[PDB]
């Protein structure tokens, strides 16, 4: 069991926001990333999409995916993980323009690809992957977290989860989608859609296959197949989409150049 | 439930031999490290061993403790984990004689000494904390192995543990003083008892009283306060031994130094 006893664990400095909560770094057996519900009274919605996040971060168990360190119901709620110093590659690649070389940028791909994977193999859909929830540590290790909306942002939502017209429109390509969006950040430096300043407009271009993003803004030097990849990955139909094991022989086989 | 399903691990290239069982590179979602069962049909106290091992390993999610990721039965008794790409620190120190700075080493066992306390603080002792078991992983992280003779490879056994004269033997204390051979391995670059070249000996004056590490053969610029701290974890009565969060808050304050 998986519940820390409330005195045990100290909350320090505010990072900023999760999901269902607030990010604080912490203290316990070491640096520890504490998302916290500042709440004092905990809502039956509340407890809900705390249980399940719990739930699937129980299921959870490799390099590339935050380590689940458990969880406290008093004196508020909370979701304990190892901490991860870096920062977000949304941080990296937007914030602090951070340049990394190529090779690395590759193996940021592999890794998000590698966790992925595990997550799939584990009927697990994360719903929400984006480079803001992808923690680049001691600028080396790749670790995905928040897994709040996940079950068992406008720019990484492909176009189905966008129109809403199905009933769960969330699927294991849904994220391959997301992925290829990182990709693109990855390749680019850069967010998609940067030359329009209206969301809206976004939203329902997207929606309706109007838009799409531009692959021309590539690095020189990323190559065709990882170009191609990023294409397959981004196809405005869920099943033209890969799926993970594929995008990752993809990339391992890409590796060596 | 962390049981593999069967043909997932695929095994590759034996690394070297564990403790009930034998090590191999691997892959099962990206590499890993797999303790294999080298045997046909095992013996009922081989089989409990194994499911001891793996009760230990799915209570610990830590940094610091070597990540289990699964279990298998078929093909034969194996333990997955993850994979790390340095060495154990034994290697570094007394084989490629690495010249860590003081600050990495004081590092290391905070590292070591922060995964000691999260054990001890669930109620595990490990029994066989060496060098060995201390695997680096990106050069700056510490990664605790191998809980073969964990519950709730003489030079690192204190000397209650050499005599077997009693009821646990083991203690809280064991390892500390286990610990403090590894500090001492940290500050001196080598072995203790070097210079003795018979194991049965070392076995009988180390049990008798009569043998300890030389503490002279420490660096010169290794703090008072550590060799302070390591003549304490390395005291015969075990009871003067200090405890890992004593160890842990003397490091932090001589690591602000
Ligand atoms: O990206 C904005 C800033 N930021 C947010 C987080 C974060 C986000 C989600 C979750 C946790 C931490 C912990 C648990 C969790 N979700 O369950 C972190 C962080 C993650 C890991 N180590 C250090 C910091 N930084
Ligand atoms: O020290 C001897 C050489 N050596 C042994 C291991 C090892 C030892 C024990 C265990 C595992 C691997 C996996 C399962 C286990 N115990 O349960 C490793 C190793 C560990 C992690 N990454 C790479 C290599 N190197
Ligand atoms: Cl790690």
């Amino acid at each position: 069991d998986w519940e820390i006893p409330d005195g045990q664990i100290t909350v320090g400095q505010r990072i900023g926001s999760g999901s269902f909560g607030t990010v604080y770094k912490g203290k316990w057996h070491g640096d520890v990333a504490v998302k916290m519900l500042n709440v004092t009274a905990p809502t039956p919605q509340q407890l809900q999409a705390f249980k399940n996040e719990v739930g699937v971060l129980r299921k959870t168990r490799h390099v590339n995916i935050l380590l689940f360190m458990g969880y406290s119901t008093k004196p508020q709620l909370a979701i304990v993980t190892q901490w991860c110093e870096g920062s977000s590659l949304y941080h990296h690649l937007h914030i602090i323009e951070t340049k990394f070389e190529m090779i690395k940028l590759i193996d940021i791909a592999r890794q998000t690809a590698q966790g992925m994977d595990y997550l799939h193999a584990k009927s697990i859909i994360h719903r929400d992957l984006k480079s803001n929830n992808i923690f680049l540590h001691e600028d080396l290790t790749v670790k995905i977290g928040d897994f709040g909306l996940a079950t068992e942002s406008i720019l990484w939502m492909a176009p189905e989860v966008i129109r809403m017209q199905d009933k769960n429109p969330y699927s294991f390509q849904s994220d391959v989608y997301a992925f290829g969006i990182v990709l693109y950040e990855l390749m680019t430096g850069q967010l998609p859609y940067s030359n329009i300043n209206n969301r809206d407009q976004i939203i329902f271009m997207v929606g309706r296959g109007y838009l799409s993003p531009d692959l021309s803004k590539v690095r020189s030097n990323c190559p065709k197949a990882m170009k191609r990849l990023m294409a397959e990955c981004l196809k405005k139909k869920r099943d033209e989409r890969p799926l993970f094991p594929q995008i990752l022989a993809s990339i391992e086989l890409l590796a060596r150049s």
